[PDB]
């Protein structure tokens, strides 16, 4: 998810 992969997609 985006959300869940925003946070190593900075």
């Amino acid at each position: 998810w985006k959300l869940l992969s925003k946070a190593q997609e900075k």
